[PDB]
């Protein structure tokens, strides 16, 4: 295994160190206004020497944007592929790339036999071409690399289905910035080569300059280089036409013909396109191989890319003519003139790489090495996208929850095999597309009009109902005896109970378990652990009496916590944020110990009085002018007094001490170490009244943010012996400090209401001497080195915090885990902010239309993990990377995949078991088994499990770390006959595995197995 922490990779571009080197100077540099006047050498191609020109169609179609996917399915995309297969048919040398399998599984699925035969020809001799081939061309900066496979696998399963083919060239030309995430999944996933455009103008000037705009792009902590994947990252502007012919737009824009006057489309800058005719064609050719010849100045082979398209175009069957007749009027010219030494024609994007590695092998040309990411982008001026790793947070924060259902209801159901009446396949494969489309690049970013949002929504509630579904179907499965299991696959048998999604005070829809002497006097209750090792974790349940004890289905008596269950309201009259507790309903907490992928069942009883083992927690209301808060049947009774600092400790984690406004002042790690100050604030971005607009894509602050004002806020304070915490009302955030024992969670419910123009940010101030860097991660999958640049834009240093951020010094590390993605930085040393979300009255001129108007109450979810770090064994000063500690990573896991809760409906479970998974293997904690899924249909003689593991990697502090079992996946389930390694999808076996033994990975590599069982 490769050391992915002692050994700096050596990289001719490494992109931390050239921000550092860079001055971003934003010049008018001509027609090319961010680069310089390009300049050739006519002899440089010759007959012996001719520039090679690929013009590559394409159509960039939105799976939803400004209107919902079904909506351009119907007025846009099925006419441009519907007319794709006709022209394409009919022209035997006219070529198209497609790159979105949503819009096409919808439409193949739609067409006749005969037509499905026709397209699956023009495949098949190369016409039609699939690009990357996922389901969406996802969003880089706040997808979880999960999340990313899971919609890669998505459309290339169909792929392969339905058209036999597996692309190995991706091309992403819309995401706002680039993740090194993407060469990584992509390269375990057979691919060869990838394609960029929005990248920073400065970074493109600086990189066409030396010719670096194709690169081995190779992973930030990758010394040998096994992870590299050929990329090309496109030079200009935009991915339109006047912007992919050449550096001068004037003239690129002549050469669209869809721009004469029929189409109510022009050019704008003054120049009209012309068709070509023979009496033209010499001097129109004149032009455009100029900017032909201009652009491979750029780069080092005599292959050139010349893309050619736009948003949904190639719709009409007159566009299809206008573009192919013109071109191949030119082609015609160019290609029998030798005084242009050019060759041209249609091509794809794997013609075009093809054609460059066979220039690489003739030793032509020699690419550089790069790693880093492409972040924060700016297409212009001061114009950083730092706003959309925030925007819309509910929907953000939802992607989380279904990211994990979707992987807890594939592994539950993955251990039977079911009956087609079960429908389990057909829940997963609607579950799997939804997510898999809301990864789209204006689904999670936040970039969509409002009607968009709300269909990505209700697409989401479905999928997480379909999840729902079959999770307690399988849990009733594998904890019921056999003989005496007899399910209704549409009968509901376990309902799932999630206490922080919707979250409270935003939605009551968990249900509360009603016991009563005259009713019901117990409930099952039961929780899986996805994760493989064995995992305890504090769980709660609504119950309607305090009254209520806990067993193991031993009988075992666990030990309980009830506590009330407390609700923030905004009193119209008092004008005052307060808690009110239910007089009725009470929260019971509780220890649940659950195997490696298992299940656990406990057992929760009522009884007249305040059993043995079940504790109250006390409550403490802190505030001038007091009212009195009954609590029903609550034990003890609620304590009142003026706001003061305050300190709690739970168990023997960290002693916590708290302001008089209720927020965190300092953590104290142990009885005998100092209390460190940390300081919890919240504060408030504005937007400028002059120039540019914040919008949906675009943080545009009018400077450093102001501190909100708190007033004398109440704060709520409930000390119990299994959980403590201290809840505020701040005005649009009720700001809650949760402590269980270990590094405390924290949960912001923040309802920004009317508060236009306005961003809202929760910033941590310490003593630790970070100086000017911080780290962040990259889709949940690695954590990068951020150096905060002063010659640049606030706005231009914040990045995507997908799931944690930290800063340190030599001794000490603040870690803020997130249980969403949205966007944050350290504008100042010790300190570390997150946006909470974000409010905008304007449009932010790229299209959308609209402003940020619809925020609705989300409850946003982290852990903050202080550490001292002087014993660990970091990477040195010069590694662009950084890598969490063991109680971070956990921290993380337990915010990403929490257990998950099952209550039995019924008032009976007959047969009902205790346990399941208990001899599964209990793996080293850097270990996870990502993605567990059956791949076959029962009717198939030899059943084929699916296994994603990945292996992070922890930094060593001297803690010894033991007993733990080797994980084989190919053993999980019985009967194996073959054991292979596959690419990440499951679609190519790269290895038989002797023994039928699948080894355990390497740190931050990531593989797949597929178990066969007869
Ligand atoms: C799929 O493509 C492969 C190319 O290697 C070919 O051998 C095979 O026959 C094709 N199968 C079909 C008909 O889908
Ligand atoms: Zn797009």
């Amino acid at each position: 295994c490769q050391d992915v922490v002692q050994d700096v990779p050596n990289v001719d571009v490494q992109m931390l160190e050239l921000y550092d080197r860079m001055s971003f100077k934003d010049i008018d540099g001509g027609v090319w206004k961010q680069g310089w006047n390009i300049k050739y050498d006519p002899l440089k191609y010759n007959a012996h020497h001719k520039l090679k020109v690929f013009v590559v169609p394409h159509s960039h179609n939105d799976p939803g944007w400004i209107q919902t996917f079904e909506e351009y399915y119907q007025h846009d995309t099925k006419h441009i592929l519907s007319n794709a297969l006709r022209h394409l048919h009919d022209n035997p040398e006219m070529k198209f790339i497609w790159a979105e399998i949503s819009y096409f599984a919808r439409f193949y699925h739609d067409l006749g036999e005969n037509k499905k035969l026709q397209m699956k020809s023009i495949v098949k001799n190369g016409q039609l071409e699939f690009v990357t081939g996922g389901w969406v061309m996802p969003d880089e900066a706040n997808s979880h690399w999960r999340n990313v496979l899971l919609q890669l696998t998505e459309g290339q399963t169909w792929l392969k289905q339905f058209m036999n083919v597996t692309p190995t060239a991706s091309w992403a030309i819309d995401p706002f910035g680039h993740s090194p995430t993407m060469p990584y999944i992509l390269q375990k996933s057979g691919f060869k080569n990838m394609l960029i455009q929005r990248t920073h103008y400065s970074v493109k000037k600086e990189l066409a300059q030396q010719r670096q705009l194709e690169f081995l792009w190779r992973q930030i902590w990758d010394n040998k280089g096994d992870t590299a994947l050929f990329t090309h990252m496109m030079p200009f502007y935009s991915y339109d036409i006047p912007h992919t012919c050449g550096p001068d737009p004037k003239v690129c824009c002549q050469f669209d013909f869809k721009r004469m006057g029929s189409f109510g489309l022009s050019c704008p800058w003054k120049v009209p396109p012309r068709t070509i005719s023979d009496q033209n064609v010499a001097a129109r050719s004149d032009l455009l191989v100029d900017q032909w010849k201009k652009k491979a100045e750029l780069y080092r082979t005599n292959v050139l890319l010349i893309p050619l398209g736009d948003d949904f175009r190639f719709k009409q069957n007159t566009e299809w003519d206008v573009q192919r007749v013109n071109y191949e009027r030119l082609f015609e010219h160019i290609n029998s003139q030798a005084h242009f030494n050019v060759q041209a024609q249609f091509g794809t994007l794997q013609e075009y790489f093809d054609a460059v590695h066979q220039a690489e092998r003739a030793g032509q040309a020699e690419f550089p090495t790069l790693s880093g990411d492409f972040f924060t982008y700016a297409d212009r001026s001061d114009n950083y996208w730092s706003g959309y790793y925030t925007s819309r947070p509910y929907h953000k924060r939802m992607d989380r929850v279904l990211m994990h259902y979707v992987r807890a209801a594939e592994m539950l159901s993955a251990w039977h095999s079911w009956d087609g009446m079960a429908r389990i396949e057909e829940r997963l494969e609607q579950a799997r597309r939804e997510l898999s489309l809301f990864q789209h690049h204006d689904g999670i970013t936040g970039t969509a009009k409002t009607h968009v949002v709300v269909d990505y929504e209700q697409r989401m509630q479905e999928a997480l109902k379909a999840c729902q579904m079959v999770m307690q179907q399988s849990v009733y499965r594998l904890l019921t005896k056999p003989s005496i299991y007899s399910p209704d696959f549409s009968f509901s048998y376990f309902t799932l109970d999630d206490s922080r999604w919707p979250g409270s005070g935003v939605e009551d829809s968990r249900t509360t378990i009603i016991l009563g002497e005259d009713i019901l006097p117990s409930k099952h209750v039961v929780m899986h652990n996805t994760l493989p090792h064995w995992r305890e974790q504090l769980v709660d349940f609504y119950v309607s009496s305090p009254f209520v004890s806990v067993t193991d289905l031993a009988n075992n008596p666990v030990e309980a916590q009830v506590s009330p269950v407390w609700s923030w309201h905004h009193d119209t009259l008092t004008k005052t944020i307060h808690p009110q507790g239910s007089t009725t309903k009470y929260r019971i907490i509780f220890k649940a110990r659950v195997p490696p992928m298992g299940l656990a069942t406990y057992v929760l009883t009522i009884s007249d009085s305040k059993p043995e083992h079940t504790s109250y927690a006390s409550n403490l209301l802190l505030r001038k002018n007091p009212t009195s808060l009954p609590l029903g049947q609550y034990p003890e009774d609620v304590k009142f007094g003026d706001p003061r600092e305050i300190s709690l400790r739970v168990g023997n984690g960290p002693t916590l001490a708290f302001s008089e406004q209720g927020l965190l002042k300092s953590i104290q790690l142990t009885q005998d170490s100092p209390h460190v100050p940390v300081h919890f604030k919240f504060l408030k971005y504005g937007v400028r009244s002059h120039g540019d607009r914040s919008g949906a894509y675009l943080f545009l602050p009018n400077g450093p943010a102001s501190p909100v004002e708190l007033g004398q806020p109440v704060v709520l304070v409930t000390k119990g012996k299994l959980e403590s915490s201290v809840s505020v009302g701040l005005p649009s955030v009720v700001h809650q400090t949760i402590m269980r024992g270990g590094a405390p969670e924290i949960r912001n419910l923040v309802d920004i209401g009317s508060l236009d123009n306005t961003e809202i940010v929760m910033r941590l101030e310490t003593h630790i001497d970070s100086g000017d860097i911080f780290y962040t991660d990259l889709n949940g999958l690695q954590f990068i080195k951020r150096r905060r640049l002063d010659k640049l834009p606030l706005q231009a240093n914040y990045y995507p915090i997908p799931s944690g951020m930290f800063i340190e010094d030599a001794n000490t590390r603040l870690t803020l885990l997130t249980g969403q993605p949205l966007g944050g930085s350290s504008l100042a040393s010790g300190e570390l902010e997150i946006m909470q979300d974000r409010r905008l009255a304007s449009d932010d001129e790229r299209g959308l239309g609209q402003g940020v108007l619809d925020n609705k109450p989300v409850l946003h979810i982290y852990r903050l993990v202080l550490e001292k770090v002087n014993n660990c064994v970091r990477p040195s000063k010069l590694h662009p990377a950084g890598y969490l500690t063991s109680a971070a990573h956990k921290a993380s896991q337990s915010l990403l995949d929490p257990l998950d809760k099952f209550i039995f409906a019924e008032n009976e479970w007959i047969g009902a078991q205790g346990q399941f998974g208990g001899d599964h293997p209990s793996a080293r904690e850097d270990l996870d088994v990502s993605v567990m899924r059956r791949l076959t249909k029962s009717s198939a003689k030899t059943q084929r499990v699916g296994y994603v593991l990945h292996r992070t990697n922890l930094m060593q502090c001297g803690t010894p770390e033991e007993h733990t079992q080797k994980l084989d996946v190919c053993h999980l389930l019985p009967n194996v006959a073959r054991c292979e390694r596959t690419t990440l999808t499951f679609l190519q076996n790269l290895e038989h595995l002797d023994g039928m033994v699948a080894p355990e990975v390497c740190p931050m590599e990531t593989a797949a197995y597929v178990s066969s069982h007869s």
